[PDB]
């Protein structure tokens, strides 16, 4: 669709080249960062490099489904991290920029 | 009087403000009445959908994205400072599925 290809190449693009992106390119490695408990408190994991593979597999029917996972991305981290965490920044900078580019998306 | 602040207002605020789990949020977080003495250390940027809809009645916001900011720090102040199991969180994710599926329709310009 017009609205799937928007958040492939106008929102999923800026979003990517960001300096805050690169936590969220790949899904959160609980063993690799030392996080026995992410997965106990984190049941539905995001991230863009699933969300934009996704976008060029033809996985979503309906552009509400693609930004419901970016919305999961970023709930996830709120809830797991602590409040004073960067990454909480660092998410909710990301998130601005995705709920700015999304007010442009076709109808 | 922009086509996407109407969009807001009659689709978005309509259908929430109404929803059933809406009522922790239709007014600030009281932090006396819910025993809350670190909420304000927290959250710095409080916000609920009283606000947001006294806003849009009242024509204070100049671009939609605006209004929907608004919308977004309600729900991660709620996701920030609640604990993962409290059950406010899961009302939260469900007025904001919401939220983003109305977004999804919204008029462009
Ligand atoms: C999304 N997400 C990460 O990407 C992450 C992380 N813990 C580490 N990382 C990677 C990076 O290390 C310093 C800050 O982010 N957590 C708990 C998380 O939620
Ligand atoms: C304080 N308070 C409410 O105000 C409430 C409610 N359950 C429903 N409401 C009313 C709300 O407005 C009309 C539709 O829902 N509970 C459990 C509650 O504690
Ligand atoms: C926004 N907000 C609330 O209104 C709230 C609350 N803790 C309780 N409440 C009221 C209600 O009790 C059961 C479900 O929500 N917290 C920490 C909060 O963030």
């Amino acid at each position: 669709t017009n609205q799937l290809q928007y958040l492939h190449k106008v929102v999923m693009k800026a979003l990517w080249k960001h300096q805050f992106a690169w936590p969220f390119r790949q899904p959160v490695d609980a063993v690799k960062l030392g996080l026995p408990d992410y997965h106990k408190i984190i049941k539905q994991p995001m991230d863009m490099g699933t969300i934009k593979r996704r976008l060029e597999n033809n996985y979503y029917w309906a552009a509400s489904e693609c930004m419901q996972d970016f919305n999961t991305m970023f709930t996830n981290c709120y809830i797991y991290n602590k409040p004073t965490d960067d990454i909480v920044l660092m998410a909710q900078t990301l998130e601005k920029i995705f709920l700015q580019k999304v007010a442009s998306m076709p109808q």
